[PDB]
């Protein structure tokens, strides 16, 4: 990757629906070269794909919760709990963090009831789980994970 | 929105690079009707846009940190700190949560040094900030915020 | 329920001993219509009943304690502990909360000894119980759960 | 108060809509004596009144939150914050507890938005307030504050 | 007990080596009446005895530690741990407290090594013990448990 | 101090009302030598005095509380708060501990009201005080500070 | 050890590569006496040896972590965990502390991956380990353990 | 640096008092080449020096404490506190850590009194300091910071 690829990615991270023309004109390079560079980035794994950005509100995903989960120590309990958490419907993020030394889980549901049935109740029945603390997000000030180039 | 729009969105959330043909054939509806429905979803704000999914690793974004921030109480301190946090380079997520009653900030940097210079040092100089706790993500088990329809 | 029912409920939540006359005169509606509306609210479950408000102090209920209880995770431990807590004499409130991710128990006793014998000792013998923290209420600034319409 | 008054109160705490007949027949005492005893209990302050029990769900009071509040120390800050908390619309309970050495606030709202506007935002602007932690009640296992005689 | 007994106790709590004369002259009552009152207080259990106040420093009791101990819940674990703690050499105080909902243990030792051998190591081997936190007293600002009448 | 003084102190710490005869007979030494040794211990400061042990229960000292107090840092705030705490009526113990890095205060009162008026309210008005946590002692398993020789 | 030995040690703790001449001239004593004193300090165990001070940065030891570890109570679990921790590659410090009543572990690794593989993963599989909290050192303000004489 | 330098450093980190002969014979390289390599490592900053390892016990450094320090946020308070901490006599380590988001300070003193006078009292008077928690090390299981090559 070179400076030019970065200029291309900086654009595609915001809007992937531009025409090779506009981009080429902005970056000041041959459209055939652009198309090539973009195809190379996809083959190399830099660009893993293209998604439609759906407004979670439009889907009534009003009950957002960030949950910290502590796993009991011993015989692979930690690694197994991570994958169990990632398969729960509504869970889009699972991170293991150093400090708290536990899992941070990001999930979205339409209501409290759905959250309890699909996430909370399920997580509570997991024996490996030592403890949890579910944080209710009452305000999304920002959420743009797509922006990787600042 | 109807059941059909959901089938369309469920596809576009994963791959927006399909052809109206394939989708139409899968959903079993006229391509002209599909194109219409999709254009309507965009005009209605359900589909806010289309992004390229860039692999953060490809950009050496190795230092990932989830930081909790406590703001001092009183005269609009809380709301102001939120926007200050969202403008920091490298910060893609800022949420205010109930329970901890503080801000949860998601950020990505190439190294510890960048993180300290762009995020930590800056956050420390903010007077409104009462306290913080930065969690180092040492493992991303899952991160698919684009998946809103399960 | 309409605006008129709300005016009726706003009154009955404070004093259910009024006469259909006074209320009718205040709300400015036929006494026969009032009686009907009230009977409908009872049949519909809005008005679950009428209670006498007894001053807890008059019963020497001097030892008030708000206890948080953490249940161990796994095989229905959580749901079972909740009902065990609600059957304890002196316990009038049991809530499961998100954040602390534990039960909050409200209880009233005449003395420390009664509290220990009827609540504390009993709760300690429950194996499902992971941990507890009992908060001693030394001052009731307000307690009007009957006021649901502000 | 004697054993007989307790039998009367034990009944009235559950249902104040009984007839002096039924109660008299159950307690086995003259209806004129009952009426007298009840009037005495009201004059003495044991029975502070009679309320209609309204099902909070019937009023869409779905967002229930138990909040702990820490007040800064010094010049009457503690006592003043207590009364400020009790005047907030939607707040039915305010207790000062020993141990946590802070205020426990019980509130009910129809939605997250109402809660934020009427409670959270208001509490955040109070300078005396050091810190808070709002617990989201996702399940009411029991709530019968009217039962003072077990 | 009357006002006079209190005046007697207020004196004896500070210095039990006074003569019945001095005390009688100070309290302004017959020495024979004093002797009687004091003998009555002993027979009644108010005065449980008379001790020599030994300066702990004179015995090289330099390592003072206040330890909080959490016992696991279930089958009489709590009550049993309390008595086990009270029999440890060097432990002069054991209290069960509400709030922390654990035992507070006061102990004194000549050195760190003695403390580790007689207290810490022993406490660690107790299975019922969930967790502990030992606070090192580096300054005794006051310690007059003998003063019960202020 | 020698082995013999220790045998004397071990006795006097439990009961200072023995006769020089009994003690001399038990220790197997001349009564004149005993009297001398004891007088020397008093002059040397080992024996600071003799107190009457009054049963706190006999004085209705039912509300026992162990309070941890955190002082703000800076200009002699710590040392000043310690002496302010030790002068509070009902407070018999004040220790500064390493770990929690705060003051531990032992106090006794007849009732909750007295505790609030004499201790809590007073402590809350102290500006230097950062935070506190008052632990309610609901059970004294042991309290023998007089026993310094085991 | 005398004042002169201290002057010698104060020098050798900083730089052990000086010549007996320079030191002798600085301390103002016969070189033969110096050599003797130094040999005595080594034989007596004061000087346990001489090491080369290697700059950790020069070895790419960029991932520094201070981890607190809580061991479960009971049958020698504590002492055994300590030695298990000290044998982990990359761990240079293991301390058992009073207060937190847990182990503090100092370790150094080249990267996050090495840290996870050699330390974290290994520690997680230890059953005796109750919980841990790994603190990421992002700045070494000072690290001179060799300086024992100030 | 190459594999050979590492073999040299691995030796010098343990014992810098070996002769170029022994080392050369062990590493199997010309003594003149060794001397050169070692001189290069010193000029390059890998080997910052050579110290005498003094047994802290030999200096009566019995009071070891690991203290966590929280600095108030705002105008360079954090960076300034770090250097203030590093200049305190007896302090050999100061680290700023991510997670706890505070300073970890390692210090050694002969007694509690010295610790209080040189460290604690001084740290308490620092206004920038928000809070601290000093952990008493009662057992050094391992302390070999000199070992950088495992
Ligand atoms: N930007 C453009 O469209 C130029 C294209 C270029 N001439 C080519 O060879 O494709
Ligand atoms: N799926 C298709 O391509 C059919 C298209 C449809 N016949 C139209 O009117 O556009
Ligand atoms: N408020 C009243 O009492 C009026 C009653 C009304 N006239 C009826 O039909 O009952
Ligand atoms: N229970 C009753 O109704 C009896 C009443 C009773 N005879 C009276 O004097 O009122
Ligand atoms: N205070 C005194 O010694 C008076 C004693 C009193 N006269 C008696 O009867 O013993
Ligand atoms: N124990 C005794 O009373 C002996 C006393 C001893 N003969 C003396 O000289 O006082
Ligand atoms: N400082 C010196 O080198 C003097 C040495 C001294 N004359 C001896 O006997 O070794
Ligand atoms: N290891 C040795 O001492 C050999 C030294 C080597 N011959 C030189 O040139 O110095
Ligand atoms: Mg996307
Ligand atoms: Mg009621
Ligand atoms: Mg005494
Ligand atoms: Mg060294």
């Amino acid at each position: 990757m070179d400076e030019i690829d970065l200029r291309i990615l900086k654009i595609l991270q915001y809007n992937a629906k531009y025409s090779l023309d506009e981009i080429a004109r902005e970056i000041r390079i041959p459209k055939s070269t652009l198309s090539y560079r973009i195809k190379k980035l996809e083959k190399d794994g830099v660009i893993k794909g293209y998604y439609a950005y759906i407004n979670p509100a439009s889907l009534n995903l009003d009950y957002i919760v960030i949950t910290s989960v502590k796993a009991k120590y011993g015989k692979n309990y930690h690694v197994e709990l991570g994958n169990k958490l990632a398969q729960i419907p509504g869970v889009w993020g699972v991170y293991f963090v150093l400090g708290d030394n536990d899992f941070i889980v990001m999930a979205r549901y339409k209501t409290r009831e759905e959250f309890m049935e699909k996430f909370l109740e399920r997580v509570m029945s997991i024996p490996e789980v030592e403890r949890t603390s579910a944080q209710v997000v009452v305000k999304i000030i920002k959420e743009s994970p797509n922006i990787v180039i600042f």
